[PDB]
């Protein structure tokens, strides 16, 4: 009469409560594998993410502990919330895996980027991105690593963020996606709230261009990509850079950088209607303000919420045994 039951989805086995039914794998992530499921008690479809051995790696333990506490303490329409968290194990010594259950989203943000989008839906998704980020900054947390895959979207166009961002050796085949990190992050510079606006910029720019704006195998490669299109930073930005970092940047060959109408041509935006001609004007303008290498020139989230394109929609270190106990107490208050 165990309330849990074990099923194998993908290679790994999933042990879940009886309430969850017809498990199917929607995706796989480093922290854990995710399955779509139906809740007999809820009568609604849900997504279940399995964290296996979050305690085995200190980096995994810090992320796992932070995710559990944050999903509970913070609740926002644009931030994914956990409906339930369970572990099949019955004691602290037996505990090995943690299962997080949340609301099932229809698609990933990457998929939305691929389709050709209308300004209203685009401005709405971006608006929601700023709202969640604004809530995060209100909570004192700066994501610093917004990525399309971490942003889930629904058929009705509602957008939700999956993770709370960076807080570091890990030993796996999975590779981080750094395309959407800001220059202050790429150059290890000291950050601020509007470090996430750059990520929103890379995303908004990828929706228009339908390609990753600054894709690079390494931070150096990516920094070359950012300076080519954007242009070499100003001297004031250099003075802000530490000397060892400043030397590298100034040694980089200088690029004049394309112009934003040249970066995002008028053709990429729809020109069918006067309203769409104006929207593209408002869109290209917002892009120019968000994709700014210097954070002092970059636009604030609030000002981006005020922007006409966006405005219309508005109405610690522990031992692995210590980490296991910390995570276990989070699973069971
Ligand atoms: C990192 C972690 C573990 C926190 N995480 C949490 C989630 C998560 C949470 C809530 N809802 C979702 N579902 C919508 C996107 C799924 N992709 S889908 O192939 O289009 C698809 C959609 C519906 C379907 O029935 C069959 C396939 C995902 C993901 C995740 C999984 C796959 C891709 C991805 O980008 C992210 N990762």
């Amino acid at each position: 009469d165990n309330q849990f039951y074990s099923v194998e989805v993908g290679d790994s086995t999933f042990t879940v409560l009886k309430r969850y039914q017809n498990l199917k794998p929607i995706g796989s992530g480093a922290q854990g594998i995710v399955c779509a499921a139906y809740d007999a008690v809820l009568d609604r479809n849900v997504a279940i993410k399995k964290l296996s051995r979050p305690f085995q790696n200190q980096t995994h333990a810090k992320r796992a502990y932070r995710e559990l506490v944050l999903m509970k303490c913070v609740n926002h329409k644009n931030i994914i919330s956990l409906l339930n968290v369970f572990t099949p194990q019955k004691t602290l010594e037996e505990f090995q895996d943690v299962y997080l259950v949340m609301e099932l989203m229809d698609a990933n943000l990457c998929q939305v980027i691929q389709m050709e989008l209308d300004h209203e839906r685009m401005s709405y998704l971006l608006y929601q991105m700023l709202c969640g980020i604004k809530h995060l900054h209100s909570a004192g947390i700066i994501h610093r690593d917004l990525k399309p895959s971490n942003i889930v979207v629904k058929s009705d166009c509602t957008l939700k963020i999956l993770d709370f961002g960076l807080a570091s050796f890990m030993m796996t085949p999975y590779v981080v996606t750094r395309y959407y990190r800001a220059p202050e992050v790429i150059l290890g510079m000291g950050y601020k709230e509007n470090v996430d606006i750059w990520s929103v910029g890379c995303i908004m720019g990828e929706m228009v261009r339908h390609k990753i704006l600054f894709p690079g195998r390494d931070y150096i490669d990516q920094w070359n990509k950012v300076i080519e299109q954007l242009g070499t930073p100003c001297p004031e930005f250099m003075k802000k850079l530490q000397p060892t970092v400043r030397n590298y940047v100034e040694n980089r060959p200088k690029y004049a950088g394309l112009t934003f109408p040249k970066l995002f041509p008028d053709s990429l935006f729809p020109a069918d209607s006067e309203h769409n001609k104006l929207k593209a004007s408002q869109a290209r303008d917002l892009l120019s303000k968000m994709l700014v290498i210097d954070p002092a020139k970059r636009i604030s989230v609030d000002d981006a919420l005020q922007h006409p394109y966006i405005n219309v929609w508005y109405d610690r270190e522990h031992t692995i045994e210590e980490w296991k106990e910390l995570i276990y107490k989070e699973v069971m208050n």
